[PDB]
């Protein structure tokens, strides 16, 4: 069921972790809670004590700002009046949300919300939804100015910057996104959507499963406030390796066709197969790896409030999100299963020991395009950025938990992408744990190539130069896919030398 290094020999957080420094705000680290009062098992206290507002192009525009206006009245006062009404039928909730979104009263479809409430839920489940969950969501949404008291900077392009906030603050913000209260988000063309209006549209059979997953989270965090923190870090590198000259050896590999990144990769650097707009279609139509992870760990979704579209040299690293739901299936078969009791330990900043990196692979309209050297180097550098932790010893780096990044809809070749990730992890001095989700032949193929290359002592540079040879000798002048596939080429090239 698995091959390579036993997964028990791979490094995992928290045990491999370095001692964290004292949490403190700085020019490159926004911290929205009182660090002097951070205590295990206690709800973090916001800093500052009273709400402070910034309404500009460098920060989130909060719905509770005095500058949030509507024809001139306070839009926040209007939001409060709209949402503080009894809901008893789904049209009530549609009408409430549109009271402060009048310009979208014809554009925004709520069919999936109406159908979930009227045509999917049983009567008692609907009753719990509108008598308990929705009012509790309103109340934490309207509590926003007492909870998120500090302006949140945008993580804009080329910024190296972290935001550390409480799970409770994220809950209040996500409740606002659900009720579609974020102004000017319906100057943000380079940011993902944040308001949930596209979750309410259409008749996809997966919308009830998305809604069940999110309401599971909203029921949990409004019933009992979570006590931990989450860190969002935008990382962009200015210097990338000279891959052809890299003399580093390959690291260890565990590869398996069973298990999942989230369950079996606990304490490891977990890859999110991201869209450059992070989260992809989580609050619209998509439901593959990235969207599933954003639904079962919804605190990931708030990255869309403040994370600008990723450039080629950038990633987003999120530490501390909690798993609230279990699921079955994938894509068209995804179903919400039950609530999840996250058993991850917390670090000395009270963050769950769960580290997720969003890295976006390229979309290849034509299969052979991905073997062009600039396109291979692009993917190597993206993965490297996602894996590198500058100034951390290899002993304190967990293994990378990943799989067929960019394959499927984006057209990536699984065997090439496996090799690219292996090279990037080697250069970042991390081991690899690779999940092939049922593809046992791919498991065997990746293991066999990895052991071949390691037993022959080939460096990262040795391998990269073979990839260039493959392009130049089998791809560049190809007429049709090439006659010879990548791994057969590599075997023949190395063995004949
Ligand atoms: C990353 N990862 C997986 O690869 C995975 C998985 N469970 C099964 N698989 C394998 C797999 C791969 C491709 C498709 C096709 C496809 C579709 O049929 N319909 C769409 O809409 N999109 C699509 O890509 C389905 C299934 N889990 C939990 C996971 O995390």
């Amino acid at each position: 069921k698995w091959l390579g290094t036993p997964i028990e020999e791979m490094r995992r957080m928290p045990r491999c972790g370095i001692r964290l420094p004292l949490l403190r705000p700085s020019a490159n680290h926004t911290v929205t809670i009182r660090v002097d009062l951070l205590r295990a098992g206690e709800v973090p206290k916001p800093f500052p004590t009273h709400y402070k507002d910034l309404w500009d192009n460098k920060h989130v525009k909060m719905p509770c700002s005095e500058q949030n206006l509507y024809p001139a009245g306070s839009r926040w006062e209007l939001i409060q009046t709209a949402l503080l009404n009894k809901f008893t039928r789904p049209q009530n909730l549609k009408d409430a949300i549109l009271k402060y979104n009048v310009a979208y009263s014809k554009k925004w479809d709520f069919t999936a919300l109406i159908d979930f409430w009227d045509k999917v839920l049983e009567e008692a489940e609907a009753q719990h939804l509108y008598q308990s969950i929705l009012p509790d969501m309103v109340k934490i949404a309207l509590c926003l100015p007492n909870i998120c008291t500090q302006p949140i900077p945008l993580l804009a392009a080329a910024m190296n910057h972290s935001i550390t906030m409480s799970q409770e603050q994220i809950a209040s913000l996500l409740a606002n996104a659900f009720f579609c209260t974020f102004p000017r988000r319906n100057e943000y063309s380079s940011y993902p959507d944040i308001n949930f209006n596209r979750l309410f549209e259409g008749r996809s059979s997966r919308k009830p499963e998305k809604l069940k997953t999110l309401f599971c989270y909203f029921r949990r965090v409004t019933a009992a406030a979570p006590t931990g923190l989450v860190t969002f870090t935008r990382q962009s590198l200015e210097d990338f390796p000279e891959w052809e000259r890299c003399e580093k050896p390959l690291t260890r590999l565990h590869v398996t066709y069973e298990g999942t990144i989230e369950e079996n990769g606990q304490g490891m650097l977990q890859v999110d197969f991201a869209n450059r707009f992070v989260g992809g279609g989580v609050t619209s139509a998509g439901l593959v790896q990235e969207e599933i992870r954003f639904l079962i760990n919804p605190e990931l979704i708030i990255s869309r409030l403040f994370t600008e579209v990723l450039d080629h040299n950038e990633c987003l690293i999120i530490t501390g999100t909690e798993q609230y739901s279990e699921y079955t299936g994938y894509a068209e078969t995804y179903r919400w299963s039950r609530s999840h009791e996250d058993g991850s330990e917390r670090d000395d900043w009270q963050r769950r020991c769960t580290e997720i990196v969003a890295i976006d692979a390229l979309h290849f309209r034509r299969y052979l395009d991905q073997f062009v050297p600039e396109k291979m180097r692009r993917e190597l550098n993206k993965a490297y950025c996602g894996f590198l932790r500058p100034g951390v010893s290899s002993e304190n780096l967990s293994a990378v938990a990943t799989g067929n990044w960019g394959c499927g809809a984006f057209g990536g070749d699984a065997r090439l992408k496996a090799l690219i990730q292996i090279l990037a992890a080697a250069a970042a001095e991390r081991d690899v744990v690779y999940f092939t989700f049922g593809d046992s032949e791919l498991m065997r193929d990746i293991y066999s190539m990895h052991i071949f290359l390691t037993e022959r002592k080939l460096t990262v540079g040795d391998v990269y130069k073979l990839l260039l040879r493959y392009y130049n000798e089998e791809c560049r002048n190809c007429s049709t896919g090439p006659d010879i596939k990548l791994y057969p080429f590599i075997y023949h090239a190395v063995e004949s030398c």
